[PDB]
């Protein structure tokens, strides 16, 4: 199982902006998120309106996978999964690094 | 696409430390970790190499991180069941994840 867990890109990213998607038929929220200068910045729609809001998501450090292939949700390019524990369906805890590590360290 | 079902194969799940021991034994110096993953997965041992920023007693009561269905890892004399996910921002440096809120023990990464 080592080399499936190998296999994934895991890394941090710092959200920048976020905001609410009334557009799309299940509720999310449009993140985008810095991963640092090589990664660069990303884009997430995220399942995340239960416990969460945009103003409260700025600069919060979050934990994605970064080489999923990309989906687009109503016009809006997916690119990264923002990983979480869930707890209940439509429910989300997000992780994050217990303490800040720069922008697109990776998880191991 | 293979990565998605790389990810699909995992069982990465929430757990409490109950127990942590230094382990300078170790190759790398580590932390002996028990870790309540609840009543399905139980308890499990972990070896992680997080000396540079823990201390043990500081470590008891904290929600961890875990790939759970890693096989077993045999490191000087001590069984390492489950695979601890941290952040590696530096040689010899660990930074844990944790869920950004309390949930219960065996709550599933998704």
């Amino acid at each position: 199982v080592i080399d499936d867990f190998e296999k994934l890109d895991i890394r941090t990213g710092t959200i920048v902006k976020a905001e609410e998607f009334p557009e799309a038929r299940v509720p999310a929220i449009k993140l985008v998120i810095d991963f640092g200068t090589e990664i660069g910045i990303k884009q997430s729609s995220a399942q995340i309106t239960k416990r969460y809001k945009p103003e409260g998501l700025i600069n919060k450090q979050v934990i994605a996978v970064v080489n999923f292939p990309p989906r687009r949700i109503a016009g809006f390019k997916s690119e990264v999964l923002v990983l979480g524990g869930i707890p209940g369906q439509g429910d989300v805890v997000l992780l994050q690094p217990d303490q800040p590590v720069p922008n697109g360290t990776k998880i191991g």
